[PDB]
This record gives structure tokens, C-alpha cells and sequence, in this order.
């Protein structure tokens, strides 16, 4: 329990210093001597000579085990001094350096500042192109840490080049440890609206895909929550075709998050994208959702992105027409009928809507849709949303626009038409033109442009005083509007 010190540029004291760290009876008399750490910290933080830094930087990694090992080395300032060896040409040093930095951020309380203020994200980024798994590991994890519930550490994690760091790392390297850690990273990386389109941007989503059919469900289930967020509203991607496949895969799992995951992401991915909707079709996508539908039941967390998903395959695709049918084909069309219903919430509904306004534009789903009930349900929820608006998330005008789109296309049917007018909706939807939003006063124009081609409904249709608001809207700016009024105007 002696004296604690070295000065005339001999490093010989720190060579012995190390040599009692080991000793832990020694150790905690080291870490109740606050003047011994600073010279070592001291030391490290200015020698030249890379033995002395192995030994110093080893002596305060023993210190690290302990709770008082690590209040020392916080409170002598060894956090500035450890990120300055985050520079150290000794791989050994940064070993040591990075192991004691992360001992600090588990559990030294105000180290996690300490760092960020030091610059230990800017080192730590940098890092990331070192070529050692476990030291990438570690150096991960420490961002992993930083980067939580922070997002001033991920905007410089961005700033220094993060993303492409990381993202190289999942394509590179095999270490389930590595790849675990760093799928940690993204996904904390992936919530921030700056980081998620760099992400992307640096082949994320393809790099991510690579490890979906890991052993290591934690890998996969990271890179699934990850994905579900990049791929919200993201650029149109290149190489996508094995991630789509693999995705399509994932909905048979007995995963619960995995098959949520897996329909959001595919969600998120056929929305607006007519490439990626081909090629989730060609490899059963439609059959694979519609079971994936029928086995959730009343999981809306599972329906809701199945639903969307199905929606966007059965709509401005080169095989929509195909999906369409392939809905009907794989027994899914009275399921779809039947999510209209309670307890389905709100946004399940839209959805379910407007899958079923697309399932309709398949003459061979006509009379199916009809028989297995769409058509009254249609027009309650029709009735009941408009009372509402005429009285946050969906909103009733959304729900008006989406039935009343949907009946539009089921008119098309002789059969339908006659339900839908059996119903008393022609004088609801001649009061829809009179909405002020233009795309309820389209479908409201083309549901009655379909039913007026019929000579009693076309009598009905001027019997409710259709004439007026129709002419009105011959004028409407919206080029459909004035063409279905001018079609119903005709027609009577």
C-alpha cells in the first residue's frame, strides 16, 4: 500500500503499477488514492513510448471492474484522456481504451456526457473501419449506448459518417455478436428523420435483408424492426428482389413480431412501388397475406399492414388483374367482407375498404362480394361516417370517400347496382355532391354516372334533385368531377 508516483521520464513505476492491479487487495488501495490515477492517467494520456500506454491503459481497465475504479478514473478526468487514445497506433491500447470507455457507459453514472463531450462519438464512428470483430463489438455497443434517447449523439453520429460505417459492417462480417450490435445501432439510428434516408441511401435495407434467415433470432428480429422503419416512405431501391422473397417467407413464421414485422415491411414496400408489387406477386405474396389474414384473426397489428399490403398488389401493376383474381382463388374474400365489422377499429377499415374498391375492379369478384355481404356493410359505414362529418387519426371524410369509391366500382355490376339502390343511397349520394371535398364529389358523381345507366334509377337519380348540384360541377376544376356530371346530366 505504498507511495504513488514516477517523474525523470522513467516508465519503469507504471510497470509495476500494472503488475498489482491483477492484485485486488492492492487494487482497491489504488482506487482510494486518488493522486496515484491522475499520474497514470496523466501518464498514458502524454507518453510516447507504447509499452507505457499498454501498461496504462491496462491498469485503468482493471480499475473499470469496480464501482470505485470507475468514479476514480471518472473523477482524475479519465474519459477526455481515454477518447484521446481512441487515436493510439496500438491496437492493443484501443482495446483497452474502448473496453474501459464501455465499463464507464454500463455503469459509471454522467460518463455517457462525459463522452459526448470528449468527442468519443466522432472517435468512435471512425473506428468503425477497423477490421477486429470483438473491438467492433464493443465499439458498437458504446454507440449503441450513447445513441439511445439521444438524438444529439445521432445527429453527429450521422454527421461523422455513421450509416455507411454500420451498414458496411452488416455486409462484411459473420459475427452474430457484431451484426447483433450493430443491427442495434441502426435501429435506434433508423426512428431519427435525418439518419433513416442516409441509411437507405447506403444500401441499408439490402444489407439488413442478408440476415433474415440468421439462427440468431435477436439478429433477425432486430433487422426486421429496423427494416419496418427504413422502409417507411423511402427511395425506390435497386437489388430489393431477395429481401421481397425472404419477406414473403417470414409471414409463415410462428414468430408472432416476425409476421408483423414482416406485413409492415411489405406494406411499407408495395405502397406506390409497381416494380416491388410484381415481384412480392411472383412469389406468392397474395397467398401468402391472405393466410397471413386469416390466421391473425382479430390482431389488427397483423390485419392492418396484411390488409394495406394486399391493397397496394391488387392495384396499377402489370399482374393487379392477377391478384386480384388470386384474393378470391385463395379463399379471401370472405374474410376481407368480414374486417368490416367490429371489433375492427378505424384504420383497419379504410384499408379494408380499399382493398376490396381494388378486389372489385375483377368482374369475377362482382357477384362473390355481393354474396358474401360487402354491399350493405358498405353503405352503413357510408351512412353512419357522412352523419358524423355532417355532425384525430381517420378522419369520417376518409371513410365517405373510400365506400363510396368502392360502391362505384362494384356498380359496374347489374346485380350490385340493384342492391345499391334497393338500399335508399341515391339520395345520400346526391347529397355528396354538394361535399366540398373533390374526390367525394368524384365518387359520388361516378357511383350515380354507373346507376343512371339504368332507366328507373336515372328517373330516381332527377327525382332527388340531382340536376342542380350537377350542373354546378360541369364547372368543377377537377377535370373527373365534371366528367362524371356531365355523364349523369346525359344519362337523365
Amino acid at each position: 500500500l505504498l507511495n504513488d508516483e514516477d517523474q525523470v521520464v522513467v516508465n519503469k513505476a507504471a510497470v509495476m503499477v500494472h503488475q498489482l492491479s491483477k492484485k485486488e487487495a492492492s487494487r482497491h488501495a489504488i482506487m482510494r488514492s486518488p493522486q496515484m490515477v491522475s499520474a497514470i492517467v496523466r501518464t498514458m494520456q502524454n507518453t510516447n513510448d507504447v509499452e507505457t500506454a499498454r501498461c496504462t491503459a491496462g491498469t485503468l481497465h482493471n480499475l473499470s471492474h469496480h464501482r470505485e475504479g470507475l468514479l476514480a478514473i471518472f473523477k482524475s478526468g479519465g474519459i477526455p484522456a481515454l477518447v484521446k487514445m481512441l487515436g493510439s497506433p496500438v491496437d492493443s491500447v484501443l482495446f483497452y481504451a474502448i473496453t474501459t470507455l464501455h465499463n464507464l457507459l454500463l455503469h459509471q453514472e454522467g460518463a455517457k456526457m462525459a463522452v459526448r463531450l470528449a468527442g468519443g462519438l466522432q472517435k468512435m464512428v471512425a473506428l468503425l473501419n477497423k477490421t477486429n470483430v470483438k473491438f467492433l463489438a464493443i465499439t458498437t455497443d458504446c454507440l449503441q449506448i450513447l445513441a439511445y434517447g439521444n438524438q444529439e449523439s445521432k445527429l453527429i453520429i450521422l454527421a461523422s459518417g455513421g450509416p455507411q460505417a454500420l451498414v458496411n459492417i452488416m455486409r462484411t462480417y459473420t459475427y452474430e455478436k457484431l451484426l447483433w450490435t450493430t443491427s442495434r445501432v441502426l435501429k435506434v439510428l433508423s426512428v431519427c428523420s435525418s439518419n433513416k434516408p442516409a441509411i437507405v441511401e447506403a444500401g441499408g435495407m439490402q444489407a439488413l435483408g442478408l440476415h433474415l434467415t440468421d439462427p440468431s433470432q435477436r439478429l433477425v428480429q432486430n433487422c426486421l424492426w429496423t427494416l419496418r422503419n427504413l422502409s417507411d416512405a423511402a427511395t425506390k431501391q435497386e437489388g430489393m428482389e431477395g429481401l421481397l422473397g425472404t419477406l414473403v417467407q417470414l409471414l409463415g413464421s410462428d414468430d408472432i413480431n416476425v409476421v408483423t414485422c414482416a406485413a409492415g415491411i411489405l406494406s411499407n414496400l408495395t405502397c406506390n412501388n409497381y416494380k416491388n408489387k410484381m415481384m412480392v406477386c411472383q412469389v406468392g405474396g397474395i397467398e401468402a397475406l391472405v393466410r397471413t389474414v386469416l390466421r391473425a384473426g382479430d390482431r389488427e397489428d397483423i390485419t392492418e399492414p396484411a390488409i394495406c399490403a394486399l391493397r397496394h398488389l391488387t392495384s396499377r401493376h402489370q399482374e393487379a388483374e392477377m391478384a386480384q383474381n388470386a384474393v378470391r382463388l385463395h379463399y379471401g374474400l370472405p374474410v376481407v367482407v368480414k374486417l368490416l365489422h367490429p371489433p375492427s377499429h378505424w384504420p383497419l377499415i379504410k384499408a379494408t375498404v380499399g382493398l376490396i374498391r381494388n378486389l372489385a375492379l375483377c368482374p369475377a369478384n362482382h357477384a362473390p362480394l355481393r354474396e358474401q355481404g360487402a354491399i350493405p356493410r358498405l353503405v352503413q359505414l357510408l351512412v353512419r361516417a357522412h352523419q358524423d362529418t355532417q355532425r384525430e387519426g381517420v378522419r369520417m371524410e376518409e371513410i365517405v370517400e373510400g365506400c363510396t369509391g368502392a360502391l362505384h366500382i362494384l356498380a359496374r355490376d347489374v346485380h350490385n347496382r340493384i342492391v345499391i339502390r334497393g338500399l335508399n343511397t341515391i339520395p345520400l349520394f346526391v347529397q355528396l355532391l354538394y361535399s366540398p371535398i373533390e374526390n367525394i364529389q368524384r365518387v359520388a358523381a361516378g357511383v350515380l354516372c354507373e346507376l343512371a345507366q339504368d332507366k328507373e334509377a336515372a328517373e330516381a337519380i332527377e327525382a332527388e334533385g340531382a340536376t342542380a348540384p350537377l350542373t354546378e360541377l360541369l364547372h368543377s376544376r377537377n377535370e373527373g368531377v365534371a366528367t362524371y356530371a356531365a355523364a349523369v346530366l346525359f344519362r337523365m
